[PDB]
């Protein structure tokens, strides 16, 4: 199964508290312009898991305004910024299971780091800039492997 892990677009430094901060005009542009790329490389996605802070959210509107993305997407309470990685993979694993083919996580920092750590043995936490995306190839017994990130700095 292909999971497309994915930060959250650049967000507002000031708003009434940290999970209500809406994103930038640039976490707009920035998201846009990888999901672009992301529909270059010919890619589709089966089920999305979503972060209930709205800086999360916006960026998957704003992801599903140039990607094909289904009807409706799982806000899960682990993809919170200290969300438990261990619930998080197991979920992943549960899909796996499934047979669900592909499957698009947009989260925050640090545990977007620890994710890929917890799903692929021997990779360190990589840094996520915002609206980067590291693509992960899962098997059934929960093991990965680290194929590759893309970051907006490098498109362009
Ligand atoms: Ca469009």
């Amino acid at each position: 199964m292909q999971v497309f892990i994915m930060r959250h677009g650049d967000a507002a430094l000031d708003a009434a508290s940290d999970s209500v901060r809406p994103l930038t005009t640039n976490g707009c542009d920035e998201s846009r312009l990888m999901a672009n790329w992301l529909k270059g490389q010919k890619v589709e996605i089966e089920r999305v898991l979503v972060s209930p802070f709205l800086r999360a959210e916006q960026t998957l509107e704003e992801v599903g305004d140039c990607l094909n993305l289904p009807s409706s997407a799982e806000v899960l309470p682990e993809l919170t910024p200290c969300g438990d990685v261990g619930l998080v993979s197991a979920y992943l694993q549960a899909l796996t299971n499934e047979g669900v083919a592909s499957v698009l996580v947009i989260s925050h920092l640090p545990l977007v780091g620890y994710l890929v750590a917890e799903l692929c043995p021997g990779e360190t936490p990589p840094m996520f800039t915002t609206s980067a995306i590291a693509s992960v190839t899962l098997d059934e017994s929960g093991n990965g492997t680290f194929n590759w990130q893309m970051s907006p700095c490098n498109l362009k």
